[PDB]
């Protein structure tokens, strides 16, 4: 008795109607710019997912104008290259679903030229591997910046032409995430590595397990798996997820919620509160691969079931409709940040999340 389709457009309309500056071709300039990629990707995913061509227009002008030369980072040349290679992660893996959605060559062109700049900043010479995610300070090997990095060199191994080294470097960029230690003993991933003072020697930094530290990488594994038909890389990215699906882990609340760790203490900020969205749309990527690599309809209903039972629970209890008007007609539905608690406010990264759960049951 729900349309997950019907209710991501809602919540895309929700998120275009307070959210979207149309002389700006840009969601929320008062958030961070990335997480407008985020939007873009959780847009187009609809469209991929739904058949849906609804919003191509208003897409295709959020990345004629984001991919210009970035005023913050005019060395960067545009094409989403930014001043962090975690921001240019985010829009390369956008144009990877635009060019799955489109078929259109130029999206694809853009993601090939974002791999070749984070590549810059990827090092061998500290923790043996993995790529900084601040460009200018080089002082932080995290997890995110990583996950969408091996992401995209895996979604390349698929689609680009020159598909071989693509390969060969999501070969061996899942091998030095594996043995970084930043993966902890329950099967979760910490942010990011510290370094040692004397020694040199990287290991886990022990800061939070975000969500989306959890989703990206499945993503990078199932795109592992198309790449190579090697089931071990399904495996290890379901030992990941049952890790997050497990309630003794703190992530998933008793009522089955997922539940970010800032949550609790009311202090998600901008950053965190997309975190939830970009797991579950992962998550159902994961569960799609495996039911179509085994021959039992019981494959993954684990994590459907999770993405139906966490998608109940933000509509009861984390919707909020827009007040229509007798000038604007806009409707739509808008979201808080905690997927199970009550709804305050809405905002630009909170929304965007809200998306990401209901395409991830379409
Ligand atoms: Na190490």
């Amino acid at each position: 008795s729900l349309n997950s389709t019907g209710l991501a457009q809602a919540a895309i309309n929700g998120l275009n109607a307070r959210f979207y500056e149309s002389s700006n071709a840009r969601w929320s300039s008062d958030e961070p710019w990335w997480i407008s990629g985020v939007a873009l990707t959780m847009v187009i995913e609809y469209m991929r997912r739904s058949g849906s061509k609804e919003y191509l227009d208003q897409v295709e002008d959020v990345i004629e104008v984001q991919r210009q030369p970035l005023s913050w980072w005019p060395s960067g040349e545009g094409e989403f290259r930014a001043d962090a290679t975690d921001d240019t992660g985010w829009w390369a893996l956008a144009m990877v679903r635009m060019y799955d959605l489109t078929g259109n060559e130029d999206y694809l062109n853009i993601s090939i030229k974002d791999e070749a700049y984070m590549r810059q900043w990827w090092t061998d010479t500290e923790c043996g591997g993995g790529l900084y995610v601040d460009i200018q300070d080089l002082t932080y090997k995290n997890a995110i910046a990583n996950e969408l990095y091996l992401k995209l060199v895996a979604s390349l191994a698929n689609r680009a032409p020159n598909a071989t080294i693509y390969l060969d470097r999501a070969q061996q960029a899942w091998t030095w995430f594996l043995g970084s230690g930043m993966i902890n003993g329950v099967n979760l991933i910490n942010d990011g590595l510290a370094r040692d003072s004397n020694t040199g020697s990287c290991y886990n930094n022990r800061l939070p397990v975000w969500t989306y530290n959890q989703g990206v990488i499945l993503g990078a594994l199932v795109e592992l798996y198309h790449a190579t038909k090697d089931e071990s890389y399904l495996l290890s990215a379901q030992a990941i997820a049952d890790a997050v699906l497990s309630p003794s882990n703190g992530l998933t609340s008793s009522s089955g919620v997922l539940t970010e760790t800032c949550e609790g203490s009311d202090s998600c900020n901008q950053d965190q509160q997309v975190f939830k969205g970009v797991f579950a749309l992962n998550l159902a990527e994961l569960g799609d691969a495996v039911a179509g690599a085994s021959s039992d309809p019981d494959a993954g209903q684990d994590y459907r079931e999770y993405l139906d039972t966490n998608m109940q629970s933000m509509y009861a209890n984390d919707r909020s409709e827009i007040v229509p008007t007798l000038f604007d007609s806009s409707t739509g539905d808008l979201y808080d940040v905690s997927w199970s608690g009550p709804f305050r406010n809405a905002t630009m990264p909170k929304q965007a999340s809200a998306i990401g759960l209901y395409v991830a049951n379409i």
